[PDB]
């Protein structure tokens, strides 16, 4: 149906749906919502709606515009609206705060908990606001309209907004005649008659691609998988034991990064990477390529014995399940016994990108040629040992 | 008129949704979703509708509350709310469930498979509960539900609840007057003739603060960035092959955390961290500073050879690219040769957030002298030796 | 019925196609061609997917694993209700494609006609009334909402008559002259195009992404910048960002990262020594996760040459009793040749054995360690070090 029954009762919709549309909005043309920045639990916005419109309006609403009145504009009502008109004539409205820290906009300092719409009745005969109310309700529904409540109340004026002294449900109102003409008893002549249309704010609130929502308090953030129906969700969690807020990803089985770092005791790092390393026959260092590092980070590196003989050069330790050990040099260059040992030195440095590990094995002296690589008390880049590289990235 | 139709299925679709909406949720103002804790397979949940009311209701409902009247109170429907009204009429909801155990949440013992709501028919022909279900889909429609796989169905009672005895997809009621014929008669006049409605929400469904609203199979988390038109994006998904879930950010260069940790084989670690050590001049104990770790996790810490002489205090270990060893002190007292080595212990001991290193390397006799820091056969706390210090946490 | 949900409907996925160059990473099939207006039709087959019973005209992936993108159902059909949809006008200009010669063209501007036919003509101002507070309620604006007569052009459709939309509701003289002049050469309609001018939200299917440097955040008792994520792009160093560090742990279950274009989990380390009686050690190896291969390192913590005689088992002390000597008993701790540290992966146990040399002429020449050489000693600790690779 495209037929408008009542055009009063269009109109309050009308209204209503962009008041729900402001108060479920964090930012407005990428400005905080003016509403939120002070920190009263209460404020009562005037019938007269300039609150509503844009600051850029001949005369100047409340709404924040972008820096340019260059671009389009999100807006709520024209710049003339006026829904002071009908037998339900809007009357203003009634926010309800609580305080609130946003994790992100500072200039946020409470949340909207309610909003209440008074339109008052100025219908000859009081009792008829029930049918009022009905098409109201009506229209809501065939305009997709959905508030929290509906109700018959009367409100008086208060220190600096007003408060409701009697409240009267639409289905007793309609269904109660007990409680109907129980409740217009009180309709005196410094109480307003009014319906009063209620919005709550609920989890229902849009996440916004601007980011100016935040996940409620202890909620999750869920993926439907081909698991079935099971959903596999993360949440960001804070503890009161210890005082540490976490990201939990404990219901995922692997988290695949690419790149990877984090702070350990202040200082930023890369998971240490490990190798199994050995020299190669004829005494020159172990060149190993330096890992990439993030940006900011600068390259570490440490070597640690793995198997170690003093057989020098007689020698193949490149197989992780076993060693292979022919003996010390003897003076007329031949292979011997293994020689004692007396130290091991493992160095390092960094030069273009590539680490060169340097080593030389102490052993008895008087048993090596005098020279070679192995020669005097040294076994020189030996292949009689293993070792572990660790590289790790840190600032 | 006759538009109270699709007024009665406006309704039916607002409490579905909130059905739908609480049936995802594991927490509810600060705490578990009271249908979670139980460990059965299903659950039948009433007309009623009380369990979906707040408890702060003046009839208290079992929707928890923060405690704090103060806060903003999630909510799903009014105190007063009662949905059994108009031809179709709320009837209850069906829920089953599978076990599940929540990694953060110890009170979570199930998980929600799905729920079916269910409107009983109240008009007086039967045949007709396909056209009242049209306006159900519609409504459905409008509020970014899917069209599909709506059932009318007979429902009985038994100890648990109402189960279906027949059913037929509403298109098959609609299109083939056979089945739809066959299926009207079944309805006898101990069965409850329903409309079934399990919502699915479509793609363009906006994301909701309360978490209730999954991202769809295979779809990612998305930013613009400065790189240019190309997003960067995350995503959670399962392998059907290894019966995995993945959380996949590699399509990011870095994922850059503050703490980390992980699980092996059911315990959670920390990575480990690493420095290069050597014991200062003088034979004495060296003490390092011992990681703090997250809540509920213990400092290990592991030292390994990375160089060592006999030199004991004449010696320079503490640069990673050269080392400086001038032999092993003489019974006169001046360095001599490298004495040969019978072996070497590294110990530690964390007291008070402070890691105690010992070390001392065991040489040949008759070589050093009979007192001193070098004496007998023993080099205490020698500075001929570097070590790698692996530090990390553990539950 | 549905009738005004299904004017913006239709109306904003006309317009996201109109904003979308391809449409399932295949090129939007208006854009190959080069005339500058074309008119598409009320039974709406150019806006449904290829794969419908009967072939509509967007394209598709090819293979159906994935959700394909679409705008409206393969059976819809909006030409019902009062307002009727009548087809869409759009007008393009010139455009000259760098890889793909079929496309020259880029949209300009569309306007989609729904044709009224309630009752009474005058009621189309009401039927406007529902449109319009229902696009407003979606975060649009309509741009030059009006009421139409068309007439048949050259191409598609030219509006003879016009009326905007608050002149048909404030102007009753205006109307009625507009009304008049509705004959059986023009059709009455709607005229819309719409604008988003609200901020939109994040969607189920994951198509609308958060904006550059926005923080996905996460009320919690800790207050400010401490729940709050984001992706940014660091211009110096050419690199995206996953910033997690205003939360103080991540607290992940598995965990893999790439160093130099390969997978690794991290290194997990225990401390190590062997059993009384000189027997190999075994160490089961850790679960890698799908596609991963189990790695093993043991490293030299501390070690002497006692061989049996000894216990190294406390990380803070070490009990180190002398080498056996030929008769048998302990006597002064040998000198040493060498270490060796052995392991072998045989069906997810890590078999590891050790073996220390030391000089000759010690031992005894039978026992438990005999000759040169201490096998799998207890005068031995080392650190054993697991991680997964591929």
């Amino acid at each position: 149906e495209l037929m408008i029954k009542s055009s009063n009762a269009f109109d309050v919709i009308e209204l209503s749906s962009q008041i729900q549309r402001y108060a479920s909005l964090s930012k407005i043309n990428n400005r905080t919502n003016p509403i939120l920045k002070d920190n009263k639990a209460k404020e009562f916005k005037d019938a007269d709606l300039k609150w509503l419109k844009l600051e850029n309006c001949p005369t100047a609403g409340d709404v924040p515009t972008t820096g340019n009145n260059n671009d389009l504009q999100d807006q709520f009502i024209a710049c003339d609206a006026d829904y002071r008109k009908g037998d339900l004539s809007y009357f203003g409205s009634q926010f309800e705060f609580s305080t609130y820290v946003h994790p992100s906009n500072p200039e946020i300092q409470r949340q909207i908990k309610q909003v209440v719409s008074y339109f008052q009745y100025r219908g000859m005969e009081r009792a008829f606001i029930g049918d009022a109310a009905g098409y109201v309700i009506s229209e809501a529904k065939k305009k997709g309209f959905s508030a929290q409540d509906y109700r018959i109340v009367l409100i008086e004026p208060d220190r600096v907004g007003y408060f409701e002294s009697n409240a009267i449900s639409y289905e007793e109102f309609i269904e109660n005649p007990s409680a109907r003409e129980n409740f217009l008893l009180k309709a005196t002549k410094d109480r307003t008659l009014a319906l009063a249309v209620s919005l709550a704010q609920t989890g229902e609130i849009a996440m916004q691609r601007d980011g100016s929502v935040a996940f409620l308090e202890d909620s999750e953030l869920c993926w439907d998988t081909a698991a079935g129906s099971a959903k596999s969700c993360l949440s960001v969690r804070y503890d009161t034991v210890g005082n540490k807020t976490e990201l939990d990803l404990k219901q995922i089985d692997v988290v695949s990064a690419k790149g990877l770092s984090f702070e350990s005791d202040g200082k930023t790092k890369t998971p240490v990477v490990s190798t199994y390393e050995t020299f190669q026959d004829g005494g020159r260092a172990k060149t190993i390529n330096a890992i990439e590092c993030p940006t900011g980070l600068n390259n570490r590196f440490a070597a640690v014995v793995s198997s170690f003989s003093t057989a020098g050069q007689n020698a193949n330790f490149s197989s992780e399940s076993a060693k292979d050990s022919q003996g010390t040099t003897q003076k007329d260059g031949s292979k011997g016994p293994h020689a004692l040992l007396s130290g091991i030195s493992l160095n390092w440095t960094l030069t273009n990108k590539v680490w060169d590990v340097t080593a030389s094995i102490g052993i008895e002296s008087g048993i090596l040629p005098t020279s070679g690589i192995d020669s005097g008390s040294l076994l020189r880049n030996p292949k009689s040992l293993s070792f572990i590289a660790f590289q790790w990235c840190e600032n």
